[PDB]
């Protein structure tokens, strides 16, 4: 279990105690960029970052730290995974996707609804097997005894 260097990932970022940033940006870029403002840990096959000061929004719609990040080759297949939501505006009907390795499709998964800042109940519309990979998937450690966070507004373990 990984995700795709191009999930999108919600951040918050502290420096000197009292300054705060929030940006949402993608996994692999947030990996090589804080792979130069901090430094790389190297086990069997993994390269593992440890930052300090660096959130990510997870279940609850709450930010909790960030504890270590790290991205692997892996011989898995890449999934892409689609899930629908809608709200009563009238319905708006909405889908996100996100493409992991490795559920079922009609299964509820909790949604980031960006636009409303609020979470919602997400249904699996679509599962697509991509195939095996050269790039690097990456893997982020949270805090919360959630295990889990909004890989581009799907909660993902």
């Amino acid at each position: 279990d990984a995700v795709h260097g191009k999930t999108h990932v919600f951040i918050r970022s502290i420096k000197n105690g009292s300054h705060m940033q929030e940006a949402k940006i993608d996994i692999k870029s947030l990996y090589d960029s804080l792979a130069k403002k901090y430094d790389v840990q190297h086990k069997n096959s993994y390269e593992v970052i440890y930052p300090k000061g660096y959130e990510i929004k997870v279940l609850g719609n709450k930010y909790v730290k960030l504890v270590a990040m790290s991205r692997h080759k892996t011989q898995k297949h890449l999934v892409k995974i689609v899930v629908k939501s809608e709200k009563t505006i009238s319905l708006l009907k909405k889908q996100d996707e996100v493409v992991v390795t490795t559920l079922k499709v009609g299964n509820y998964v909790s949604v980031y609804d960006e636009a409303s800042d609020k979470e919602v109940i997400g249904e699996i519309a679509s599962i697509e097997d991509l195939g095996m990979t050269d790039d690097y998937v990456y893997d982020a450690e949270v805090d919360d005894d959630s295990h889990a966070f909004y890989a581009s507004n799907i909660l993902v373990h």
